[PDB]
């Protein structure tokens, strides 16, 4: 059901993580609104990885476990300042893909079944704490989209 609930969030966070693996799926392709997140996402992406070179290259992610607990410091550093913006939702996006990077050349046991997992708790966040702000914006089709769109 619509725009701001766990589905169409699930989906947003499984095709960035399908776009940052190399693995798109095929059938009709992605949404408007994914190609704009995945294009803008991945810019950001690249440069918090250049920015933390050092940070990220002295972590390990065994596992899904090891990754929402790092997903958490992260969000809560992040937003530890109270505000939300549209600029700190394209961020969550980054860190996923960032920690998915690191799930598949660092998990111990690798799992393929492990990607959905990822983006399950990275929709739970957006949604459980992100949610009402994206509603009381424009949703993703007349807010996220309106406002990172080509122009
Ligand atoms: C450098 C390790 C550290 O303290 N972490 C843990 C970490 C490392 C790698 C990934 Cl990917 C996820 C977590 C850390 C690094 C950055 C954090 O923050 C970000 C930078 C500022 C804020 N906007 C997000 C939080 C924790």
């Amino acid at each position: 059901m619509t725009d701001c609930e766990f589905g169409y969030i699930y989906r947003l966070a499984q095709d960035y993580l399908q776009c940052v693996l190399q693995i798109p799926q095929p059938g009709s392709g992605p949404s408007k609104t994914s190609r704009v997140l995945q294009n803008v996402a991945f810019s950001v992406q690249k440069e918090v990885e250049k920015n933390l070179k050092s940070c990220l290259d002295n972590v390990n992610v065994v596992s899904v476990d090891t990754a929402r607990t790092l997903f958490n410091q992260v969000m809560e550093k992040e937003f530890e300042d109270g505000i939300i913006n549209w600029g700190r939702i394209v961020t969550i996006f980054a860190f996923e893909g960032i920690l998915i990077k690191k799930l598949l050349r660092q998990q111990i046991a690798p799992d393929v079944d492990t990607y959905k997992e990822i983006s399950y708790f990275v929709a739970e966040f957006i949604m459980n704490n992100t949610g009402e702000w994206i509603r009381q914006n424009g949703g993703w089709e007349n807010g996220f989209v309106k406002k990172f769109e080509p122009k």
